[PDB]
């Protein structure tokens, strides 16, 4: 089972160290206990004896459907609960509507290829808006003002901020069974803040260790982690556990491939957006 | 969404330029910039329907590059009337910050008074530099050009108005406050190469357009 | 109207301290009317209720042929007045005899590819002659005896010397109406004064100080600049109006490209030069 870091506090740590561990990503005994000194040295105020007394003391302590039923079949059921997928694609292939459709639809019964529990929904771009996840409700049965409550919304500028809202999911996915967990164009702060070229080995360890962070609630809670990319990096490519490729197929419709996967089929599927959410395309 | 006047450089930026936004474009001087915003200055005040947002332009002018003749020459491509066209494009020229601001002061006041669809301070980023030369004004050149792009914020979100800044390479800020950041770069004759530099929802890609008597033009060759 | 900025000493601030503003370069009320608060504390002395009282009490107040008619053409009519054009490229391709064909013409009435002005000529390379002058002066039917006085010519021998006849150059534009501003070799003399590579930014920051007083000369009372570069810098593209690129020809015979224009397109002119000056390419 998992392991919280709820229990370090106790132990000697101060609540602030603790906090500081959580809003860098170490949201867990499970990412504390037995891990490398650099890794807790590497945080800041942090002393090298607070990272060995963090490891002493934590050593005493230890699918759901996009939509639309042709990618779900292309994925055999959809989207795995307690796995990261990725997909990549093409300048306005509707990302943001892929993940509201997700949103919605991880609240469902499994067998309609639900989830069961909500979705976090972390933002970087303000293309989300209640009223997206209104429309996309009545479709799938669920009420739209619920599905607000079942879609936990915040937005972050940089990716600090979007660390902290992570923190935010990994202190409050606790109080409700969480299916799901978007960050919406996750890789454009890390883009945004680290444009500058000589900065991508900094960019590479702080998504790093974001990815980890993904993985670790995946494996802690169940959820499913849906994370949107753009192309004109690589490390989601493995880090998620399958890879997808969005085209700009015609009108609304867009095409899926699952550009690596060594089990999934690597083929493809067809799907239209609406407001309705994602669905399978109608000529 | 307004025409940016090149149908490919509005497919690059998905529609065009956003209502209720700020944009910065940028790279080297005569990469589009001047030309751009007399061309949206005109282009802002057509219906939604032919591609403005069915409104006036500010003109904040930093420079001296403000003409009369550009903006008639883009009207008359759109069979807009030419001097309704100058009186919309409301104009004004500052020399400095202190008034550059004080037009804000002006226009966050003017813009409710009037369906206004854009504003353009062409061209801003060279007053801060040329006004705060000394090295060490750092924080204070930092917190009036964010001030400056709060008030210009605050026009986008207050009025729905797109809101226009361009910058010649020779404060980052900037790329934060901005929508999308256009890194603008030489071409050949008279075309020009558009990049998407930055969006937190739009990726890195590019188009080619061209500077004509149309204003801003797809540059079809 | 080009106003003196000594009207604001019967504004309020004291007589000697209006006077510092012309030391740093504004001579005219409109200049500083559009003055800010930070540039004037840069002038000597100035404190923040000076410079709000200055601004304050200020806002209280407030085409010429090349010789060849084929670029004259491709300028769309010929330079501009109130303007910075900068031509350079490679040694012996005209831009000396360009400048006496401008020296010259510009005193015609517009009409005659004019400027309706006298004009200073700033030379550094000592490639100027009185008798060159006179063969441009007699074919545009002017007085070249006359030509030699309406030309205000001077040489540095040094940088500073160099902007300091823009000093004596805004003491006399305030007098009557000068269409013209002639640079020959401007860049060569920041070459032989700052030599050292390390050096090249403090001559960058003296150039740009001299180009302010070509720009705010050219927009307080109107004067066209002709700034000629040596070849055998990244802020002067943007402080010029147009840039031109010159190369040899066959004989007699000389190329000039549109470089980079606001509003003129990239393309090339042929032209030639004899003793009348910048002629066409008439072989």
């Amino acid at each position: 089972g998992p392991q919280p870091i709820s229990r370090l506090e106790q132990c000697g740590i101060n609540a602030n160290d603790v906090k500081k561990l959580e809003e860098a990503g170490f949201h867990t005994v499970e990412a504390v206990a037995y891990a490398p000194k650099k890794e807790l040295i590497n945080i800041k105020g942090i002393s090298e004896a607070k990272a060995d007394k963090i490891l002493a003391e934590a050593a005493k302590l230890v699918q759901i459907t996009t939509g639309s039923k042709e990618l779900d079949k292309l994925l055999q059921g959809g989207i795995e609960t307690g796995s990261i997928t990725e997909m990549f694609g093409e300048f306005r292939t509707g990302k943001t509507q892929i993940c509201h459709t997700l949103a919605v639809t991880c609240q469902l019964p499994i067998d309609r290829g639900g989830g069961e529990g909500k979705a976090m929904y972390i933002d970087t771009e303000g293309t989300f808006r209640p009223e997206r996840l209104l429309a996309v409700a009545e479709r799938y049965g669920l009420s739209g003002s619920d599905v607000l409550d079942n879609v936990a919304y915040a937005r972050a500028f940089n990716t600090d901020h979007q660390t902290q809202l992570l923190y935010q999911a990994s202190a409050m996915m606790v109080e409700s069974r969480y299916a799901l967990l978007i960050v919406d164009s996750a890789t454009a702060l890390y883009r945004t803040d680290y444009s500058g070229r000589g900065e991508l080995s900094a960019r590479q360890m702080h998504l790093a260790r974001f990815l980890r962070m993904l993985l670790r609630l995946a494996d802690e809670f169940g959820v499913a982690v849906v994370i949107t990319n753009q192309v004109v990096g690589n490390i989601i490519a493995h880090a998620s556990t399958t890879r997808l490729y969005l085209r700009k197929g015609r009108g609304e419709t867009r095409i899926c491939k699952i550009y690596d996967s060594p089990c999934l089929p690597e083929a493809e599927a067809m799907f239209a957006i609406n407001a309705d959410g994602v669905g399978d395309a109608k000529d």
